[PDB]
């Protein structure tokens, strides 16, 4: 078996290698990358994702969200309170003024230890899930506004027909923005392409364990556990890195940089925080592989987590009993 150990693995691909995503996933997974539930993928260096990011400072934040923390340093969750709407260039203003920017830091290390000694004092603000698309329509390569559908995945696979779109989101960061412990709506793929700014830091626990987290978060938010057979949905829990290792639980950590991608794989429980201002575009996606997992995985019925008009489909079709059950 490759990648025993569950690593974070790192890729290169040439301009070449670039052309076919699908054949590039099932390459990387060929080599194990899917076992530590996140990878790394660095971009040629002929690639660009658009000439220059100019004119972005118009784009609208229609709802910043303030992250405002409860509970202790290593052990916390966040409530997201709705902000009055401002533009990128307002928001990246706010992200370097003295009271949100990036404190001084020796390195990447320092700056995470500041993060987990502080961030519970702190409330953030965030601009999340963005509807839209930084790719230049003409970037051939990797545009994530150009993949191929889940809808049409599953037709492909299943030979089901369903509606539904899927499109890219953005995500305006600062120092300190957190996104809580979670995996993908149906346990899908993800990718992320951080397009400009400062780093963003990821945690992740292989798929193969997932479950050692969910036993852990039962007991660490043990309410919610009550509430919610599926709490983690809720994409509010933190747990540090410390608190991971106290309780055994196996992941790994990686830093992402402006113009780099990490795909995160069916089931990879992963958490993070941004280092300054920066803007990320995401989008979920499937293989043949994912199959499988979306049938199986858990969802939240006491109605906390939001369930898109997408996501409907996939329910009804993987997972028909659930589904029944909701009506
Ligand atoms: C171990 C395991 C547990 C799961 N629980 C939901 N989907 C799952 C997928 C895997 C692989
Ligand atoms: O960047 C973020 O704030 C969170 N992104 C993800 O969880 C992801 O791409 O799967
Ligand atoms: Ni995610
Ligand atoms: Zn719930």
């Amino acid at each position: 078996a490759q990648n025993p150990n569950c690593n974070i693995m790192i890729f290169h691909p040439t301009k070449e290698e670039f052309n076919d995503f699908d054949k590039y996933i099932a390459y990387m997974e060929s080599q194990g990358a899917h076992r530590a539930g996140l990878a790394k993928i660095i971009p040629p260096k002929e690639w660009k994702a658009r000439e220059t990011y100019d004119n972005i400072s118009e784009i609208l934040i229609a709802t910043p969200l303030q992250q405002v923390a409860s509970g202790r340093a290593g052990v916390f969750t966040q409530y997201h309170k709705k902000k009055k709407a401002m533009t990128v260039g307002e928001y990246r203003h706010l992200a370097n003024s003295k009271k949100y920017q990036t404190p001084p830091h020796q390195n990447f290390e320092d700056l995470e230890r500041k993060y987990w000694k502080n961030r519970i004092y702190n409330s953030p603000i965030y601009g999340a899930d963005i509807s839209g698309s930084l790719f230049d329509e003409n970037t051939k390569q990797w545009n994530l506004g150009h993949l191929g559908t889940i809808q049409d995945l599953l037709e492909k696979e299943c030979g089901v027909v369903i509606e539904g779109v899927n499109t890219p989101y953005l995500y305006f960061g600062m120092w300190k923005t957190t996104f809580a412990w979670h995996t993908e709506d149906m346990d899908l793929y993800s990718i992320n392409y951080l397009h400009l700014g400062e780093p963003k830091t990821w945690y992740v626990v292989p798929p193969e364990h997932g479950q050692r987290l969910e036993r852990l978060a039962r007991e660490l938010f043990p309410g919610s556990s009550r509430g919610c057979g599926a709490f983690l949905r809720h994409k509010v829990a933190l747990i540090s890195p410390t608190v991971l290792k106290e309780n055994g639980i196996p992941f790994n950590r990686i830093t992402q940089e402006a113009g780099e991608f990490m795909v995160t794989f069916p089931y990879g429980y992963h958490a993070g925080f941004n280092h300054g201002f920066n803007c990320a575009e995401a989008i979920n996606f499937a293989t043949p592989r994912w199959i499988d997992y979306g049938k199986m995985a858990s969802q939240c019925s006491c109605g906390e987590a939001r369930v898109t008009f997408s996501m409907d489909a996939f329910v009804r079709i993987l997972q028909p009993e659930r589904y029944d059950l909701w009506k």
